[PDB]
C-alpha cells in the first residue's frame, strides 16, 4: 500500500525535465528540477518540514509551543502548510505591504498573521519577532537563513533525488541562492562524490551582494536576501552570474509559453544562468541541472 | 536517468493521503487522491494531454490545426498547457465575466481567448466555439463532454494508481461528476477487476441533475454541469450524493486548516460525501478512497 499518513510525508522527490524550446546556442543538455511539484508549490515546503522535524527531534517543541518566522515569502506558506498539518499553531510577521491574495493564502491554512509597517519592510518584520520571542517563551522561531536543518534536507532529499535521476552524470548545477540552503546542500554531496561537478550560484545584477556590490531593492522573489546567509557555504560556489530583472522575466514567460512550464521570476533568473553557462564550448555535451524553485500562478 | 521529455509525461501519478483529522464519526478509513500534485494543480491535466494524443495518434491534427474548446475551468487551464509544452496553437472561449486572474493564467500559457457576452454565460462560449468550427476548418475542439479518451485515460492511469496504491484493497470510491470521466474510467477498471467495489457520485444539492432534479446556479466548480454527461456511465455508479453550498466549503475549509491539504470547493464536496459514506456500521474497516480535483490556492 502505498498510502502518506500526512501531507508533510508527500514533500520533495520532484521530478527533472529537459528542457527543449527555451535552449538558444546551448551545446549542453539543460534539465529543470521542478520544486513546483512540491503539495504548495515551492521548495520550501522542504525545509518548512525540516526545521519542524529538527525541532521536534531535538526536543525543542513543548505543549504549549507557537511557530513564529518573520516571512515574506514562500517560507511562510511552507511553515503555515506544515503547521496545519502537525496542529501547530502559527504565527507570522510581516510588513503590512504584502498583498491581500498572500495574507488570505496564509489564513486559509489557519495561519495568524502580525502585520508590521509598510515603510520598514523586513526589518519591521524580524524586529517584532524578535521581540515577540524575547517576551514570550511559548515561541519556537525556525530561522530560515541561519538553521542547520535547511542545508541538511536538500543534503539528504534535493542532492540525493538530482544524483539518482541524473545516474550521477549531472556535472553542473545552477541554483538562485535566497538562504543558500539548495546550492549548499546539493554542493555538499555532489561535489564530494563527483569532484569533477560544478556549481553556478544566481543573484539578481540589482542586488549583487554575492559578487562583492551593495543591496539594492528587485523584484525576483525568493533570491537576492542583501547579505550574505549564514547557511550559505560560498567555498562550494564555483561561479557566481547576476541575472537583470528583465532577462529573468522574459525567459519565465518563455518557459510558460514554450515548454508549458508556468514558473516564477526567480525560475526565469536560475535559467538565464544555466543557458549562458550551457553556450560555453567547454560544456559541449555536459548535463546541467538547474533548480527552478516555484510556480508562477502566485506570481499573477 | 529518470528524465521526462516534456511536462505532459508528467502528469498524473497522483499520491493517496489519509484523512487524519477531517473523520468526524467514520467508522471506514477515509483516503484522498490528490489531483492537485498534478503540473497545473487539477485532475484536467489528465484529460488536456489524453485528447490531444487520441487526436495525434488518431491523424486529426494537421499542419495548420488549431486547439479550440469553450471552458470556463480547469480544463481550459490544462489544455493551455498542454498546448504551450506541444507547440499548439490554443483558442479558448469563455463568458466576458471570467476573472482577470483567469485570463492572465490562461495567457500566461500563450492561449487566446475569446470573451463572450456575459449574460449568454456557458451557453454563448457553445455557440461562439460551434461557429468558429463549423465556418473554419483549422479549429480541432476536444469536446471534454463527449470525448473518449477522457474516460480513457482515467482507466489507464487514475483506475491503475487506485488498484496498485490500495494493493487492491479499495472498497468504494468517492468522486464529484463534472464530465463524468473521473469516476467512469475508475468505475470501468475497479468494477470488473473487484466486483464487491462501490462507486459514489456526488452532485451539488443546488443543481441535483444526476438524482432526477433540475439544473440551477451553484458555486461547486467542475461539478454539476446541469445536464447527464455522454461521457458518464450511470449504470456503473451505485449511489448518488447530493451536497450542500455551505457543507462543501466547510469541508474544504476544515481540510486546509486541519490536514494542511488547501483544496477547492469541489474536494470538499466530495469530502462531505466520502464522510457520510464513512459513518455507515456496514462500512466499518472499509477502505474509501475519495479523489480530490484540484489546488485551492486558485479559488482566493
Ligand atoms: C529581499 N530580502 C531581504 O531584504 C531580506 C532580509 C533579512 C531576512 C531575514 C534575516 C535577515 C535579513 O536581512 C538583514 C541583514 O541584512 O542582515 S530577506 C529577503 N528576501 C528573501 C529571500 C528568501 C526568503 C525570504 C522570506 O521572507 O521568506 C526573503
Ligand atoms: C455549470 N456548467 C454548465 O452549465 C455547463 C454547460 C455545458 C458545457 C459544455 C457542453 C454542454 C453544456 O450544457 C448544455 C446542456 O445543458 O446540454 S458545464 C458547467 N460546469 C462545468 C463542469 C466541468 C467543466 C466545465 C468547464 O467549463 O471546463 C464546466
Ligand atoms: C527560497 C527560494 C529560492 C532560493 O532557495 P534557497 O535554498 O533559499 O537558496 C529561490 N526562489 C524562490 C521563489 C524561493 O522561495
Ligand atoms: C473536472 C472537475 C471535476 C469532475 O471531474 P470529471 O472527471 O469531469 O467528472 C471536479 N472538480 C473540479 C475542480 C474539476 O475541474
Amino acid at each position: 500500500m502505498s498510502i502518506a499518513e500526512d501531507i508533510t510525508q508527500l514533500i520533495g522527490r520532484t521530478p527533472l525535465v529537459r528542457l527543449r524550446r527555451v535552449t538558444d546556442g546551448a551545446v549542453a543538455d539543460i534539465v529543470a528540477k521542478l520544486e513546483f511539484f512540491n503539495p504548495a508549490n515551492s521548495v520550501k515546503d522542504r525545509i518548512g518540514v525540516a526545521m519542524l522535524q529538527a525541532a521536534e527531534q531535538a526536543g525543542l517543541i513543548k505543549p504549549d509551543t507557537i511557530i513564529l518566522e518573520p516571512t515574506s515569502g514562500n517560507t511562510g506558506i511552507a511553515l503555515a502548510m506544515v503547521c496545519a498539518a502537525r496542529g501547530y499553531r502559527c504565527v507570522l510577521t510581516m510588513p503590512e505591504t504584502m498583498s491581500l491574495e498572500r495574507r488570505m493564502l496564509l489564513r486559509a491554512y489557519g495561519a495568524e498573521l502580525i502585520l508590521t509597517p509598510g515603510a520598514d519592510g523586513m526589518s519591521g518584520a524580524i524586529a517584532k519577532a524578535e521581540e515577540l520571542a524575547k517576551t514570550d517563551q511559548r515561541y519556537f522561531v525556525p530561522q530560515q537563513f541561519e538553521n542547520p536543518a535547511n542545508p541538511a534536507i536538500h543534503r539528504v532529499t534535493t542532492a540525493e533525488e538530482v544524483w539518482r535521476d541524473t545516474d550521477g552524470k549531472v556535472d553542473i548545477v545552477v541554483a538562485g541562492v535566497g538562504t543558500g540552503g539548495t546550492i549548499t546542500g546539493v554542493a555538499q554531496v555532489i561535489k564530494e562524490r563527483k569532484p569533477s561537478a560544478r556549481f553556478v550560484a544566481v543573484e539578481p545584477a540589482a542586488s549583487p551582494v554575492l559578487s562583492g556590490g551593495q543591496k539594492g531593492p528587485h523584484p525576483i522573489q525568493g533570491i537576492g536576501a542583501g547579505f550574505v546567509p549564514p547557511v550559505l557555504d560560498q567555498d562550494l560556489v564555483d561561479e557566481i552570474i547576476t541575472v537583470g530583472n528583465e532577462d529573468a522575466l522574459n525567459v519565465a514567460r518563455r518557459l510558460a509559453r514554450e515548454e508549458g512550464l508556468l514558473v516564477g521570476i526567480s525560475s526565469g533568473a536560475a535559467t538565464v544562468a544555466a543557458l549562458q553557462v550551457a553556450r560555453r564550448p567547454e560544456n559541449a555535451g555536459k548535463l546541467i541541472v538547474v533548480v527552478l524553485p516555484d510556480f508562477g500562478e502566485r506570481y499573477l
